[PDB]
C-alpha cells in the first residue's frame, strides 16, 4: 500500500 503522496507535489 502507498501511504505517501508525491514528494515535492
Amino acid at each position: 500500500v502507498d501511504i505517501h503522496v508525491w514528494d515535492g507535489v
